[PDB]
């Protein structure tokens, strides 16, 4: 689990929103795994605007921070689950290191700030939905 809150949002992964997240809905896309709602208080995490391919994420099932290289925002092929059938995800970046399904929503950073929260893994390799992109977030 895990989310990011940047003034009146919160980002969350799609899979894991809430009936409140739904509620008060305000975008929402299947093929990247995202979902955003408004909040009442105010966000200070900071999104990155940049194309760093190093960065720090946090992995629940181990309480460590481990530092990896991660691709570009791609196009991936993901095997089905009880949430979505066999599909390609969107705007998504893979690196090598250690993920469990309850380790999604955990943040990855870069110097710049948040880049994405952990979305998908399987086989030593985890997979990262990426914020960068959505600049309406800071407005
Ligand atoms: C960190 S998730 C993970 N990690 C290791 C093994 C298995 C997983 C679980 C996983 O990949 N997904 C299940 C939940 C929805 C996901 C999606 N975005 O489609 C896919
Ligand atoms: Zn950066």
């Amino acid at each position: 689990s895990g989310a990011i809150y940047v003034g009146n949002y919160r980002v969350v992964n799609r899979h894991l929103a809430t009936h409140n997240d739904w509620a008060n809905l305000v975008w929402e896309d299947s093929s990247r795994d995202l979902l955003v709602s408004s909040t009442t208080a105010q966000g200070c995490d900071t999104i990155a605007r940049c194309d760093c391919q190093t960065g720090v994420y946090y992995c629940s099932s181990r309480r460590k921070h481990y530092p990896v290289s991660f691709s570009k925002p791609s196009l991936i092929f993901v095997e089905a689950s009880e949430y979505y059938p066999a599909r390609y995800q969107s705007h998504l970046m893979l690196a090598v290191g250690h993920s469990e399904p309850g380790d999604c929503g955990g943040i990855l950073r870069c110097q710049h700030g948040v880049v994405g929260i952990v979305s998908t893994g399987g086989n030593g390799l985890v997979g990262f939905a990426d914020v960068r992109d959505l600049l309406w977030l800071d407005e």
